[PDB]
């Protein structure tokens, strides 16, 4: 059984989305983590391919876990009375964007751009394979430090992707766009379009551009620190208030900010080791 079958370390992590420890695969000694999510907060439920009932966040990790190293793959899953147990992949070492700024503080436009053309790679293998992750933020963003590699995690508030209204959301606010806040309706790509702005500004700037529902209704961006006049057009696009307005990812990726990009290796020569 799953006991056996690992080796439990100690805990990574705690929050809303459930408790993640440290593991060791016993077979090949593969590093791993261990996730637990009790039943009784599972919201969203979904199916495999097979008809098995289990969390939608077991669906949604099925149909990415795939040979792309831009997001964090599942091993293998366990049903327990009241919990799940999902075995994720572990790089090591590991560092979340969200503890890497918070060091380090607003991140050189060179890394910025590697890091966020990475993520943009990340939320089009999703988007790609039917899945909309819904909570794109520094926390739920892994660094590979050896490879300079980012790793997308935490798919708990995600949902299949489509083309209709959604009128549910679970992921953070301060990362939630205009039309959510006001009318509680968004459409998927957009909405994740605009959360990538609030993400862009936050590398740049080492902070979030909102805090209250008032300024991402106002959706004014003010430069706390110096950004090149490229970086702020980008982030300003990708922050229009009319989800109309909003750049594509085709747009995003050809945008003048975003050319030039380092390779991930590079990125960890230059900027990680
Ligand atoms: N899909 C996922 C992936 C994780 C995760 C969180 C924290 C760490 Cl250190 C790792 Cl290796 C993975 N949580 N949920």
């Amino acid at each position: 059984p799953l006991e056996s079958q690992y080796q439990v370390g100690p805990l990574l992590g705690s929050g809303g989305f459930g408790s993640v420890y440290s593991g060791i695969r016993v077979s090949d000694n593969l590093p791993v983590a261990i996730k637990h999510v009790e039943k009784d907060r599972i919201s969203d439920w979904g199916e495999l391919p097979n008809g098995t009932r289990v969390p939608m966040e077991v669906v949604l990790l099925k149909k990415v876990s795939s040979g792309f190293s831009g997001v964090i793959r599942l091993l293998d899953w366990f049903e327990r009375p009241d919990s799940f147990v999902l075995i994720l992949e572990r790089p090591e070492p590991v560092q979340d964007l969200f503890d890497f700024i918070t060091e380090r503080g607003a991140l050189q436009e060179e890394l910025a751009r590697s890091f966020f053309w990475q993520v943009l790679e990340a939320v089009r293998h999703c988007h790609n394979c039917g899945v909309l992750h819904r909570d794109i933020k520094d926390e739920n963003i892994l660094i590979d430090l050896n490879r300079g590699e980012l790793k997308l995690i935490d798919f708990g508030s995600g949902a299949l992707l489509k083309d209709t209204v959604y009128t549910d959301f679970d992921g953070t606010r301060v990362y939630s766009p205009p039309e959510w806040i006001r009318y509680h309706r968004y459409h998927g790509r957009s909405a994740a379009v605009w959360s990538l702005g609030i993400l862009l500004y936050d590398m740049v700037c080492g902070d979030i551009p909102f805090e209250h529902d008032e300024e991402i209704i106002r959706g004014q961006v003010f430069f706390r620190q110096r950004v090149s006049s490229e970086c702020q057009h980008l982030i300003r696009w990708c922050l229009a208030l009319r989800p109309s307005d909003r750049p594509t990812f085709e747009e995003i990726q050809n945008h003048p900010w975003m050319q030039d990009v380092l390779l991930p290796q590079e990125t960890a020569e230059i900027h990680l080791h």
